[PDB]
């Protein structure tokens, strides 16, 4: 299903420079791990028309490519050939432990960005771990050391609604109906609101933002490679964050 939408050759063309010496994650991210992870989430790249499936895969890889980018405008083959360069948040400044009864933080552990989606916060490591059958509150480092677990956490985030946010998967496959609150916030279906779902607090609703732009650059390149249109509403420059 994922392999029916994106081949090993297409995966490598997209993630062209991930195994450069300039990349910390060199050798970590493999096509096999990506495919293995996708087996845990049967709807991913397998929901809707062939175009919707292509957008699902392209948007996933584009958003995650930005999360982990080592790109620069004048980098070899352009900024959008340098996704999946990192696997751990650079100079992570925080524990990212927001106390709650639901997701207790493990002593001495930190929930900074790890893996393709740069999964952060105890409140994401908790449910991600539960979904994949691995205790990620106690062993968050596993997101940075096991490639299959790494991709699975990213797909978990992609596929999972967290009210009032829909899943990014639902958005990109055209299965999301904005609420009245969404309409008032200027959140229309498209790649843009996915950026908002992932990191809208820091990136959205304040006009031009180079991180938002970077995500779109990867998306357009990956859509061109798979042979699919981008859809509408690619940015979140004028979207209020979800909270
Ligand atoms: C003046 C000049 O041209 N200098 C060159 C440098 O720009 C260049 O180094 C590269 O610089 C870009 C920014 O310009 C940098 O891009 C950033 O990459 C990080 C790491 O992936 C991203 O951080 C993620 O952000 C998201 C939020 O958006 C977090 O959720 C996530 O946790 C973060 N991930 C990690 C792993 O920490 C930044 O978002 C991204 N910035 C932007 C604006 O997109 C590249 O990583 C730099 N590349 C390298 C290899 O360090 C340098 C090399 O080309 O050359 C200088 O001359
Ligand atoms: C400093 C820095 O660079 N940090 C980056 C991280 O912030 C980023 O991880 C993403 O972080 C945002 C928060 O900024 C997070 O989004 C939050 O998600 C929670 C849980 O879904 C929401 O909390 C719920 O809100 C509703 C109301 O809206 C409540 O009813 C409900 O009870 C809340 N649940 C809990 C458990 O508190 C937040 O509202 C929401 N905030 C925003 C602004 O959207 C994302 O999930 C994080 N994304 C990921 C992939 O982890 C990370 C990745 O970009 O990079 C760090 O560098």
């Amino acid at each position: 299903s994922v392999s029916s939408i994106i081949s090993h050759a297409q995966f490598d063309r997209m993630l062209l420079h991930r195994n450069d010496g300039a990349c910390q994650a060199k050798g970590f991210y493999t096509y096999d791990a990506f495919v293995a992870a996708a087996n845990a989430f049967p709807g991913f790249g397998a929901t809707g028309s062939t175009d919707a499936r292509k957008r699902d895969v392209a948007a996933f890889l584009a958003q995650t490519s930005h999360q982990t980018t080592g790109g620069a405008a004048t980098a070899p083959d352009g900024a959008f050939a340098w996704g999946y360069c990192f696997k751990q948040e650079r100079g992570a400044a925080a524990d990212y432990c927001t106390p709650s009864a639901q997701w207790p933080c493990a002593p001495g552990k930190r929930y900074y960005g790890r893996g393709p989606i740069q999964l952060s916060h105890n409140y994401n490591y908790g449910p991600a771990g539960r979904a994949i059958g691995v205790d990620l509150l106690r062993n968050p480092d596993l997101v940075a050391t096991d490639p299959t677990v790494s991709f699975k956490t990213a797909l978990w985030f992609w596929m999972t609604a967290q009210a009032p946010k829909p899943s990014s998967h639902a958005v990109i496959t055209g299965k999301w109906s904005p609420s009245g609150a969404d309409r008032a916030a200027g959140r229309a279906p498209g790649f843009g609101v996915i950026t908002n779902i992932i990191n809208g607090g820091l990136e959205c609703g304040h006009g031009q933002d180079s991180r938002v732009a970077d995500r779109i650059g990867f998306y357009k390149r990956y859509c061109d490679i798979l042979g699919v249109g981008y859809g509408d509403n690619l940015d979140c420059y004028n979207q209020r964050p979800f909270a």
